């Protein structure tokens, strides 16, 4: 049996076991083995259910028609993204928070983006994280060699910084508490506590990047969630154009998942330590590992951002605010501390004395709904369970009704 | 002025210019403001111009209103990519040549894979490439660690083998003269030469390989507008199986470009030296860091490989022959020495004792014509000019008419 003579990349021995959501895609199929009727709900991955409005899928066919016309055909696109998509974004998102059309970098997603923002940092920065939060940034730092191994004892890798957010602490870092590193990843609201942070917070976080000169990488991607009046940006807090970057998606506003569409907003001010734009490198990376994202797909995140498109995204994001509110109630009348829900179409819940992955293992086996086990998203996530708001309003429905026959006999 | 204290990527730093194109479409940005009303005619990037045919956008159209569907709509797929699509594909470019469905991962293009491969390789390999080619390869080495500085005597960055390839050798490295690497990037028809390797030559190039213990990444991107009867596919190589992983894209022959779709095929018989299958690590990769292409692409994808879509693609590449026939006309008429234009739709035009990109300025000033700088595909490339055959009939028409009077005295 041949073998060639390269040696596998380090950094993925690294890696301890593979991505959390194939793993349960993995668990929920061996469920479905052992009870071949059973009516699984999934409320595990954040994947958006319901159809994407008419006004935007519109806009998407109407482009693709224009593919096949001569007038209507385009090529490759400028890899930054259409200009009025940037000017879109920039105006709609960040209007009066100082951030122009050049500032904005359209993608095919967040996740796309994390990990080329990863290969741009290179191998010899160090990050923190919140703990627990999603699981690509801890990943992704991996793979480009930025940690040490994995110890199993405390279930961290190497030399990242994991900074608890926990009921005791309003689900925010103890900065006091927290050592330097280069980046700061900052997910608000959070994936998976559904947590936001105030503008006090906010401020307290830029005053921490600005005085250990580090980059905070600000991941918007559920502002549209906000209920309760905190920042959507970290734009709005004054001296953030000097430490921070933003990513977004339109996969959890317009459910735009499969479709592939966000940006990465790089403000001027934001400098290395010998002075150079962090956005000429990043742009650099866009030219050369990315190509732009789908012109279809620009199309449709265009039309988004139209009295129209807004008026839509409200629309379904409400519908599943609604859902998660049937969620929430739900557990709060079963006797759990749920957290979330408020800012977030995620609801945190608080198993305590139990490990998550055996409550995973117990609501899949015993009401055949999916959920997503806290230690999958660090060991600060332990202890909790995600369920996700996503899902037709019949099967959220359904799967609260199995919860409050599961858990009848637990309180009190 | 604040800075703060992240060190930039010294990776980044040794990067000696801005990738090629941009800096390309930014002289055509000047030129333009140098004069507004100049009709430019751009023969530089390689951009498919000619709209996509009915079959493939009407899907396209479909899925996208199917989304606003109850039962049409879907949020995230495999990374990988759907099912069918790698069922078509694995079937309709590798039937025959042990490829299966799994071995075959849908990405937004090749430039994409070419980067997250290099990701998955990691800073620790060393590569060579052909010399000239396509300056994604050098780059995404140079950013992922893999190489030293820029030496500017050479124009060679440190610790990249450059395999040279002349009109003398028949643009096919001398493999006898090429050092070991871990990596060896392989284009066929290659972009900028256009040229072709025989399968006597890709013979060499999996038996080199596989003495070196080396791992082949082919760039077969061009593969459909082969005339002369050499392999599409390195697979077609008894052996490349355990060497070799090929990756493609529907942008030049669907013109996808825009639109965003290529795969990548890594083989079972693929592995690292601890035996480690590297389609499996590649799939990792592809897992946490990219969240699959566009489903309206997928939808379009999967629209080309029917008898429509073949047939309609076929047509289009015929039509860009077409013209890479009378661009190889004109400058052969000239009296210049031209190459290419058979295999692929790009000519590879001498000009001798000449800086690559004085002659790309004095085109662009002249004649309003915007070509590629041969030295941007490496210092092999120095005394060329890539001219690219994309374009309407009447824009190949009026440039070559523009040369032609240019250099006619
Ligand atoms: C905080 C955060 N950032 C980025 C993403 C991914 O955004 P996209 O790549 O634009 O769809 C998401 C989507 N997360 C889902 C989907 C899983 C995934 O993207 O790996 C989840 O955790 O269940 C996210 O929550
Ligand atoms: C040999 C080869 N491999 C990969 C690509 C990238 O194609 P896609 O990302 O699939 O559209 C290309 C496309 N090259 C163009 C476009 C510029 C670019 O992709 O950077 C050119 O050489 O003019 C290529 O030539």
């Amino acid at each position: 049996e041949y073998k060639t003579k390269v040696s596998r990349n380090s950094n993925m021995s690294k890696l301890q076991a593979g991505y959390l959501f194939p793993e349960i895609a993995r668990r929920r199929s061996a469920h479905l083995l052992k009870y071949p009727d059973a009516q699984v709900i999934s409320l595990g991955i954040g994947d958006t259910t319901e159809p994407i409005p008419e006004v935007i899928t519109s806009a998407m066919a109407k482009k693709a028609h224009e593919l096949s016309t001569i007038e209507g055909y385009s090529g490759y696109g400028a890899e930054q993204g259409a200009k009025p998509l940037r000017a879109a974004i920039a105006k709609t998102f960040y209007g009066g928070l100082g951030i122009g059309d050049d500032d904005v970098f359209v993608s095919d997603g967040a996740k796309c983006d994390i990990s080329r923002l990863q290969v741009m940092f290179g191998s010899n920065v160090t990050i923190a994280v919140q703990d627990p939060s999603y699981p690509a940034y801890v990943d992704s730092s991996v793979i480009m060699g930025q940690t040490g191994q994995f110890n199993t004892d405390v279930q961290k890798y190497g030399n990242i910084e994991y900074m608890r957010c926990t009921p005791e602490n309003g689900f925010f870092p103890d900065l006091s508490t927290v050592g330097r590193t280069d980046i700061i990843f900052f997910c608000s609201p959070n994936n998976p506590t559904g947590a936001a942070a105030t503008r006090e917070q906010l401020t307290q976080l830029v005053e921490f990047a600005k005085k250990n000169g580090s980059i905070i990488v600000y991941d918007s991607a559920y502002a549209m969630y906000m209920s309760d009046d905190n920042p959507r940006s970290i734009f709005e807090i004054p001296g953030a154009e000097e430490v921070a970057m933003e990513t977004a998606s339109f996969s959890q506003y317009a459910g735009f998942t499969g479709v592939r569409l966000g940006w990465t907003v790089i403000p001027k001010k934001l400098l290395y330590s010998d002075g150079f734009p962090v956005a000429k490198d990043f742009n650099r990376i866009i030219c050369t590992c990315f190509n732009g994202a789908s012109n279809i797909s620009q199309a449709g995140a265009l039309a988004c951002l139209t009295p129209e498109g807004l008026e839509a995204m409200h629309k379904v994001i409400g519908f599943y605010k609604e859902n998660t509110n049937i969620i929430i109630d739900t557990f709060t009348s079963l006797g759990y501390d749920v957290y979330g829900g408020k800012n977030a179409p995620y609801v945190w819940v608080h198993f305590p004395n139990q490990s998550s992955w055996d409550v995973f293992a117990e609501i899949l086996e015993k009401t055949h709904v999916v959920t997503t086990p806290g230690s999958g998203f660090g060991p600060g996530g332990e202890g909790f369970v995600r369920v996700s708001a996503f899902g037709h309003r019949e099967n959220i429905l359904e799967a609260c009704r199995r919860f409050k026959q599961l858990y009848k006999h637990h309180h009190h």
